[PDB]
RNA sequence: CGCCACUUCAUGGAAAUAAAUCACUCACGAAU
């Protein structure tokens, strides 16, 4: 909880600093509206800067659970990205169900747990190929064309 | 001293070799 306390408070500090407008920022969850580039800092350094706000966050407060697991075998908390960048006169709900797109189905990689569970197949071994800790970032034109990526 | 001519008329080697074989810019823009 402590940690992820200064997470959401350095979180909003740094989107605030990059130029961008929190939209709510708590527990594990983030939302945000940040411009393509700021003062020489592009998206993906803001990107790159709340990762490492929640590396550092969970550094300093779960420093007991990360020297006494994460070393012998275990994987740390980690924080998944979801990045859309649309024109200004674009539907707000079809960005959105992008963005949500991209960080359920394709940076959780739910589209395969999802596609598996539907049929019923996820057994264990299915499920230790889930993966994690992904950045999905997709881009549409004024024209239409897409470039994504994860 | 006099007298006097005939013969031979291109073979062998080299017959193309190397460098560059597309480069840069624009890869959709504006209105809707
Ligand atoms: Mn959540």
């Amino acid at each position: 909880s402590k940690a992820l306390l200064s997470f959401n408070i350095e979180s909003i500090n740094e989107i605030v600093a990059y130029g961008g407008k929190p939209i709510f920022i708590g527990g594990d969850d983030l939302l945000c509206f940040a411009p393509v580039c700021c003062n020489g800092n592009n998206v993906f350094n803001l990107v790159e800067k709340l990762s490492t706000c929640f590396d550092q966050c969970i550094n300093q407060h779960l420093q007991q659970y990360i020297n006494a697991c994460s070393e012998a075998q275990r994987p740390l908390p980690s924080l998944s990205f979801g990045i859309s960048i649309t024109y200004h006169k674009y539907p707000m709900f079809e960005a959105l169900h992008t963005t949500d797109y991209l960080l359920e189905m394709v940076a959780k990689d739910n589209l395969f747990k999802y596609t598996l569970s539907n049929k019923n197949i996820l057994n264990e071994n299915m499920k230790r190929f889930i993966l994690k800790n992904k950045l999905a970032f997709s881009l549409q034109k004024h024209s239409g064309q897409i470039y994504h990526t994860a």
